[PDB]
């Protein structure tokens, strides 16, 4: 079930790209709490900030839309 989570996605690429939550926060330009609020998928970005999201996570919105996370596995 699902087909992927925005929060997860984002956990994922950080972990991926090796960025420090807080950093993430910076980068974005949000509270590092709004960050922890996104990955654990309280909140959700919107357009502008998911955008700045994708931007400091190096990736297009259609990376969180879809999930190109991988290529098998739901394709996470």
């Amino acid at each position: 079930m699902n087909t992927q989570l925005m929060g997860e996605r984002i956990r994922a690429r950080r972990k991926k790209l090796k960025i420090r939550q807080a950093a993430l926060g910076k980068m974005v330009g949000v509270s590092n709490v709004a960050i922890s609020q996104w990955e654990r998928s309280e909140t959700e970005p919107n357009g502008e900030n998911l955008l700045a999201l994708s931007k400091a996570l190096q990736c297009s919105p259609d990376y969180l839309l879809k999930g190109d996370l991988s290529q098998t596995n739901v394709a996470y």
